[PDB]
C-alpha cells in the first residue's frame, strides 16, 4: 500500500487503534499494518508516508520492541518522507511522562531527514510534562484509553480526516 503503519504494542491497545486507523483510512488496500517486533529497519524504507505508532511504558520509556529496533533506524534514510506519529499513554498515572515514547521516536526519525505532519492539540489532556510535545502541539496523535476513552473514536476519525490532506489522499 502506499501508507506503511509500523506499531509496537504491549498490552494490545496500540494494535487496536492502529486497526482503527486503517479501518479509517479505507483498509489494507490504502494502509499496510506492521508489527515492528516482526520487521527489520529496511521495511520503513518501501513507504514514502509512514505512519508510527508505540505506547509510553515504565514511566517515560519506548515500548520494548520499539526499543529493540531503535539503534538500527540510523541505517535507514528518511529524506522526503512524510511521518505521522500516535501514541497510547495514561495522563493521569503518569502526568510528568505523558505519551514520551512518541516524542522519543519523533525527535529520533525527524534527525535523519523526515518531515512530521500530524501535530494535535494538547488542550483536550491534562498532563504536566510530555516529550511529544513542541511549542504547544503534540507531534501526533494522543490516544489516551485508561482515562479518555469515550473520546478515541472521534479523535482518530478527526486525525485521519487530517492526514489525508497531508499525504495527498
Ligand atoms: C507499568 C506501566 C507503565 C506505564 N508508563 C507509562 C508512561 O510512562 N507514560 C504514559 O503516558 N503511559 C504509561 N502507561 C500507560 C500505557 O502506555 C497505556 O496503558 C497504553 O494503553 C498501553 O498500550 P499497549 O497496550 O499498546 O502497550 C503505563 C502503563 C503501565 C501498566
Amino acid at each position: 500500500a502506499k501508507i506503511g503503519l509500523f506499531y509496537g504494542t504491549q498490552t494490545g491497545v496500540t494494535q487496536t487503534i492502529a486497526e482503527s486507523i486503517q479501518q479509517e483510512f479505507g483498509g489494507e488496500s490504502i494502509v499496510d499494518l506492521n508489527d515492528i517486533a516482526n520487521a527489520d529497519a529496511s521495511d520503513l524504507n518501501a513507504y514514502d508516508y509512514l505512519i508510527i505508532g508505540c505506547p509510553t511504558w515504565n514511566v517515560g520509556e519506548l515500548q520494548s520492541d520499539w526499543e529493540g529496533i531503535y539503534d538500527d533506524l540510523d541505517s535507514v534514510n528518511f529524506q522526503g518522507k512524510k511521518v505521522a506519529y500516535f501514541g497510547a499513554g495514561d495522563q493521569v498515572g503518569y502526568s510528568d511522562n505523558f505519551q514520551n515514547a512518541m516524542g522519543i521516536l519523533e525527535e529520533k526519525i525527524s534527525s535523519l531527514g523526515s518531515q512530521t505532519v500530524g501535530y494535535w492539540p494538547i488542550e483536550g489532556y491534562d498532563f504536566n510534562e510530555s516529550k511529544a510535545v513542541r511549542n504547544n502541539q503534540f507531534v501526533g496523535l494522543a490516544i489516551d484509553e485508561d482515562n479518555q476513552p469515550d473520546l478515541t473514536k472521534n479523535r482518530i476519525k478527526t486525525w485521519v480526516s487530517q492526514l489525508k490532506s497531508e499525504f495527498g489522499l
